[PDB]
């Protein structure tokens, strides 16, 4: 599923997405759209054999289980495939404890690239909401 912007915005905000950790709903939107340019099935390979999964880009080696990354972590307890249903609901609950580590939202290397610091309010604008 393609969300539109102001579409993922509400279920971002449903999901109480909105101000968690101090990150407002802007910000969530933002590293959505580079992430994965708001597609539920996107997934892509990292050099050391891991993979990233669904709207926001999540990491085998450490937060879901793939059975094809030797080594890796589980702290999601969660298939990776469960991050690329059309229903963010999984996303959404391993992405809460993805910015509760310790180094926020620098975890998402789109984020920090081409959202953090910049007018992140701008992609809410027009949304009821
Ligand atoms: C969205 C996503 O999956 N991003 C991936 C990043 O999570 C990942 O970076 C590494 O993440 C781990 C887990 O959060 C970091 O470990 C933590 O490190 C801090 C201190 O910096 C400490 O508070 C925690 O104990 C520790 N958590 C543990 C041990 O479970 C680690 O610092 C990150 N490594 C980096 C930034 O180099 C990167 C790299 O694998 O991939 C992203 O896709
Ligand atoms: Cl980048
Ligand atoms: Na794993």
């Amino acid at each position: 599923k393609v969300f539109g912007r102001c579409e993922l915005a509400a279920a971002m905000k449903r999901h109480g997405l909105d101000n968690y950790r101090g990150y407002s709903l802007g910000n969530w939107v933002c590293a959505a759209k580079f992430e994965s340019n708001f597609n539920t099935q996107a997934t892509n390979r990292n050099t050391d054999g891991s993979t990233d999964y669904g709207i926001l880009q999540i990491n085998s080696r450490w937060w879901c289980n793939d059975g094809r990354t030797p080594g890796s972590r589980n702290l999601c307890n969660i298939p990776c495939s469960a991050l690329l249903s059309s229903d963010i609901t999984a996303s959404v609950n391993c992405a809460k404890k993805i910015v509760s580590d310790g180094n926020g939202m620098n975890a998402w290397v789109a984020w920090r690239n081409r959202c953090k610091g910049t007018d992140v309010q701008a992609w809410i604008r027009g949304c009821r909401l």
